[PDB]
């Protein structure tokens, strides 16, 4: 599998563009694009992977993976001028973000030996915490203290991935059901809620 | 000895219910029960373990540590109505995990084979740290930056832990007069201030 | 090289001054000193030796450099009703403490086996996060949010060390260019912004 590679780079690639957007509500230099970008993308995957116990961290033992971020942030930093409200795209990548990384995290939390509680935990860590480094640094109100399910959509994508891997149903289908009962979930109260 | 070990399962238990409850003020959904409790109750002995180089930390080692706050945060959710004020509940059970953390912390932390100092350092750490996080995310000024004895009644607990463990004495006055020294002093202020 | 030992100590040091003197200005108590003060003088080393993998951690495997905090937050303690404005000796202190971190930060994240983005990234890292963590426990908004140069002070400082570090030039220099290229850049912003 490589899928997840993808979903893992996506997640990193997206959440970067939300720590470097976040860059640009407050007006911040180029380096803090690259430096939030990088805080709020590699974040949940290194918290991850310290108290699962991997050493060296992910973007340590690779350097591209924070190079993806330098160049994504570069790149929203010529391009944030064109999104207005920019916190939409905020809550909308966030909520990408947020499936993809918590059915990724629920999958690399279950590869290492770990309990499925583990696994689910892990998944809701690695998008929550993402999203609560760049909100934390950004100096403004996290979205979880915001109605109603972003801690569960990562919830019910990694349940789901662990319960339909439980049964032994294709990986690949795990990971699409987790995927979209995480972002359409999120996507109906992003929905009613604006 | 088993009592530190209850000791550690009450420390995790209360700060859960503080973060639960905390969630409840927020009018946060159960998954924010979950997650904040899971953060509040295992984040002070997640990062004394991350510093100490424990590996794995001790809820991924043992699932159950997570379950328990699970447990306790959803019973939190039924039970955040009854109570009120539920800050109050938040300041006293604060002070006894303070104090359970601030005792056994130095007690772990100089098992490893660290300096008297490293134990009551960690002594403190895992107290504050465990309501640090709960305080961070939850979006609310912390309960340190008031008056006046928050960090000095885990000083004092984890120096006495330290102190009376260094003549020899059994180590189960070490604890009950840690525990003391931390919780009598704090509910001193806790009753003068409020 | 014992130069950058030093360097460090200054660092560790110096943000154990702002973090104590922070402490001064939130009229918190004297282990509010020695807390905090250890909390930003040690944390962007401990952060770093984290995600690069040093076990155990700098001050758990030399308790001194805790003590050294314990020492100047008690000294900052009875001297912080001397200075006033308190903030412009943070703003100073924080740039000096940015640049011998950016530097031997980067230095040793390039002595470990890592890439040069890596050194660049945990010299960054290390200043960063020293002032992060006080920031935010300190409950005030960090430095980071305003104008203009701190990320780019510590971005040109570390690059500067690896760039003259990867001709082969002494490392002093390299130690010396990147301090200057740090400290004088952020002095300019300090000087023009105040």
């Amino acid at each position: 599998q490589t899928v997840t590679i993808l979903l893992d780079w996506f997640g990193l690639c997206i959440f970067t563009v939300t720590g470097a957007l976040v860059a640009s509500r407050k007006e911040m230099d180029i380096a803090g694009f690259v430096l939030l970008g990088a805080v709020t993308g590699v974040g949940g995957g290194t918290i991850r992977d310290l108290v699962l116990g991997r050493t060296p961290v992910f973007w340590v033992e690779e350097p591209a993976y924070v190079l993806a971020c330098l160049g994504v942030a570069v790149f929203t930093f010529f391009f944030a001028h064109i999104p207005q409200s920019r916190y939409r795209f905020l809550l909308w990548l966030d909520a990408v973000g947020l499936s993809l990384f918590a059915v990724t995290g629920a999958e690399r939390a279950l590869q290492t030996g770990a309990g499925p509680v583990i696994a689910i935990a892990m998944g809701v860590a690695t998008a929550t915490f993402g999203g609560i480094l760049r909100d934390l640094l950004g100096g403004e109100s996290p979205v979880i203290l915001r109605r109603e399910i972003y801690i569960t959509a990562a919830l019910l994508g990694a349940a789901a991935f662990v319960a339909l891997d439980a049964f032994g149903a294709p990986r690949e289908l795990a990971l699409g059901a987790g995927f979209a009962a995480a972002f359409l979930s999120r996507a109906a109260g992003l929905v009613w809620g604006l």
